[PDB]
């Protein structure tokens, strides 16, 4: 997924001597990956006690100044603003409209003026209906309808096969939700090969 990951440092663009503030972290691959693209600072937040310990030891290994933080999204207190925070499979992690607008809102509260959120997740139009994706690799094995949007159970075909839960909240509540945080402007950027797909989403601060 070459342009996937493109697109995703498309969408943040030039990072020399910008601050990222890079959520659900994990161990901190992406955040990483900008520090070495000459980011001013670096900082990784992840709710997983685990994934941040992992991140803390992996920092060690590669002797780089990145700072980690266990926290929630939704309820985080950094006392700091950033150039670009980058929010990859985050959002489908909110399991109500309230949760979405919550970490929406703490992601404006840690922008700069006109810094802008990077983010990628489930696409918000996909329903089961329209087909499934066994040939993109992923089994969607129930859908269950929420107002706003659908909880879906996606198998992996890997092995072993693992079973993920996604909050696929659609376009207007996450409209709703950027608009309530002070975003100034966004958009919904899903780039088309040439010789299902996740979407990439980006939010700009007045
Ligand atoms: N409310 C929340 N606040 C912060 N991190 C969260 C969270 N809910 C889930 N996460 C974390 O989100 C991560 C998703 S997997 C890692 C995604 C990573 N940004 C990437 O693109 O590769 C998990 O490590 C999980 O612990």
């Amino acid at each position: 997924r070459k342009v996937e990951v493109r697109t995703l440092f498309d969408m943040v663009g030039d990072v020399q001597g910008k601050s990222v503030l890079d959520l659900a972290c994990g161990y901190g691959y992406f955040g990483r990956e900008l520090y070495h693209r000459g980011a001013s600072k670096v900082v990784g937040v992840d709710i997983s006690e685990k994934m941040i310990a992992l991140a803390k030891k992996k920092s060690t290994e590669y002797g780089d100044n990145i700072e980690f933080h266990v926290a929630n999204v939704s309820d985080m207190q950094l006392n700091e603003k950033f150039d670009i925070i980058t929010a990859t499979f985050l959002f489908h992690y909110a399991k109500s409209i309230v949760e979405l607008e919550s970490m929406f809102r703490s992601v404006a509260n840690h922008l700069k003026p006109s810094g802008k959120l990077v983010a990628y997740m489930a696409a918000p139009d996909y329903q089961l209906e329209k087909g499934n994706c066994h040939n993109y690799g992923l089994n969607i094995l129930s859908e269950e309808p929420l107002q706003g949007g659908f909880i879906h159970q996606v198998e992996f075909i890997t092995t072993p096969p693992i079973l993920l839960t996604f909050y696929r909240w659609d376009r207007e509540t996450y409209k709703n939700a950027i608009h309530k945080a002070g975003f100034g402007h966004f958009e919904w950027r899903k780039p088309m090969v040439l010789e299902c797909m996740h979407t990439g989403l980006t939010c700009w601060m007045p």
